[PDB]
């Protein structure tokens, strides 16, 4: 059984203790969609370390990404933007995926 998605694992441990609640992809990934149970495992080793239900999608651009996006993000705005820029360098458009740990 593979991984759906995969995340950074320095955000495993928010995952599984519900501290991050959505994650923001770009179009690559924006075929998620409210009630799929997706595979997770961890982007450097492909580790499976959880099975997510997403809850409910939204599109969002990097100017209306909010102080609350970044709180579900577990993170601050200003951390969230960071990331971002580092990830998805030059973009603007982006997908919400928000889940919950199985
Ligand atoms: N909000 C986000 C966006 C991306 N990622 C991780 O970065 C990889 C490449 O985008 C993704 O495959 C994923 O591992 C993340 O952990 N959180
Ligand atoms: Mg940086």
């Amino acid at each position: 059984q593979p991984n759906d998605i995969t995340f950074f694992q320095r955000f495993q441990d928010d995952i599984l203790a519900g501290r991050k609640t959505i994650t923001i992809r770009d179009e690559s990934e924006s075929h998620f969609k409210t009630g799929d149970v997706l595979r997770v495992g961890r982007f450097e080793d492909d580790g499976y370390f959880c099975t997510i239900e997403v809850t409910a999608t939204s599109t969002v651009t990097l100017d209306t990404l909010t102080e609350k996006h970044a709180e579900q993000e577990n993170m601050t705005l200003t951390e969230l933007i960071k990331v971002i820029a580092d990830i998805y360098p030059g973009q603007t458009q982006f997908y919400v995926i928000e889940f919950k740990c199985l």
